[PDB]
């Protein structure tokens, strides 16, 4: 059948929202009120991959954009990028592995592990206005926990 998707927003566990902040870049900042319309709406697709009760493979597309979060080696390091695709072909159930995140539910929060790069996570910094990135530990000063808000 088709691939199933849900519209949503994400907030880090410090309650920073995510906004597109220039060509193919996502930043996290504290937002409330009118400025919250700026937050990124994701289309979260439920994709093919290894699955368990609390570990669900997803792709994170930007709503009504041919842009996906993806994990690739850059200058020899696992990194997070926004990657454009052929809009005729996406989303699909069998997403390429660089687009797949394991959405892990622990203690009423979510982590998004790279399926391609085990133990690398979608991360934010403590400081405001810094990039969303792929971070190689769910332990230390960087934030790897999120909450999801369902959007109409
Ligand atoms: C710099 C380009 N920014 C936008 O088009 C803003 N929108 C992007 C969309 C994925 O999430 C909702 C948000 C309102």
């Amino acid at each position: 059948a088709p691939v199933r998707s849900l519209n949503c927003t994400l907030r880090d566990s410090q309650q920073k929202s995510l906004v597109m902040s220039g060509p193919y870049e996502l930043k996290a900042l504290h937002l409330q009120g009118q400025d919250m319309e700026q937050q990124v709406v994701f289309s979260m697709s439920f994709v093919q991959g290894e699955e368990s009760n609390d570990k669900i493979p997803v792709a994170l597309g930007l709503k009504e954009k041919n842009l996906y979060l993806s994990c690739v080696l850059k200058d020899d390091k696992p990194t997070l990028q926004l990657e454009s695709v052929d809009p005729k072909n996406y989303p699909k159930k069998k997403m390429e592995k660089r687009f797949v995140f394991n959405k892990i539910e622990i203690n009423n929060k979510l982590e998004f592990e790279s399926a391609q790069f085990p133990n690398w996570y979608i991360s934010t910094s403590q400081a405001e206005n810094m990039p969303v990135f792929l971070g190689g530990t769910k332990g230390g000063q960087d934030i790897t926990d999120f909450t999801m808000q369902f959007v109409s």
